[PDB]
């Protein structure tokens, strides 16, 4: 049972790349909660590292497009980017320690983040990046 499903319904934003990027990272959240459930560290590791590494191309690819079009709440956008940029290095910080570890809790809070933040967030450019 994959833990995300993207619909056009619940997160279409009416940017093609944005919802390509949205769709990647389902995929790569759902392949990580599936690890997450294991007791396979090298590959939960491998898994998280490569999400956080996408995500944080999004969030650039997000904030290049709102920035050079003028978008009205570009900044308020970026500062909640910024904040998930935050805990995304802490956890990493602490997992490849050895201090933390990650399980579906982790890929849940994923989830939830994202689930709130591409309709109530995301949506809002679509009128200015798809124009
Ligand atoms: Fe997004
Ligand atoms: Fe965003
Ligand atoms: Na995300």
């Amino acid at each position: 049972m994959a833990l995300m499903t993207w619909t056009a319904a619940e997160f279409g934003t009416n940017v093609g790349f944005a919802d390509d990027q949205h769709k990647t990272i389902f995929d790569m959240v759902n392949k990580l909660h599936d690890t997450a459930a294991t007791g396979n560290r090298s590959e939960i590791g491998k898994q998280l590292d490569a999400l956080i590494d996408y995500v944080v191309m999004h969030f650039k690819s997000e904030e290049t497009e709102m920035q050079k079009k003028g978008y009205a709440d570009f900044a308020a956008h970026k500062a909640e980017h910024d904040k998930l940029v935050g805990v995304c290095a802490d956890l990493q910080k602490k997992f490849h320690a050895g201090e933390a570890e990650v399980n579906q809790d982790t890929t849940r809070f994923v989830r939830d983040w994202a689930v709130n933040h591409i309709p109530k967030v995301d949506k809002l450019y679509g009128p200015c990046l798809s124009a």
